[PDB]
């Protein structure tokens, strides 16, 4: 089993993540991501236009299946986070999901 918020925490410790819908949204746009991971209730255009350009870029997106507050939360962040790109997975094996 993979657990999300252990490989979150590894991933934000020893890689790189970029936070944020718009952030996440022009990583797709670019495919400078591993892996896009979005909230299952981030807005649904948010949500349609990642997995648009995610697909044109050839980016894997993961719908982490709590809500934003409790993404930002897993983050260090005093407010919601929607999306967030992983840039490098650092030690973690968060691109398995």
């Amino acid at each position: 089993m993979v657990d999300f918020a252990f490989e979150l925490k590894k991933a934000q410790d020893t890689g790189k993540i970029v936070m944020g819908a718009k952030k996440s949204i022009q990583y797709a746009k670019m495919g400078g991501a591993k892996l896009i991971i979005v909230a299952r209730n981030a807005k649904p255009d948010i949500k349609e236009d990642i997995e648009y350009y995610a697909k044109l870029s050839g980016i894997p997106v993961y719908e982490f299946e709590g809500t934003s507050v409790e993404l930002g939360t897993l983050l260090g962040k005093p407010h919601t986070v929607s999306a967030l790109a992983v840039v490098d997975p650092g030690e973690s094996r968060i691109l398995a999901l």
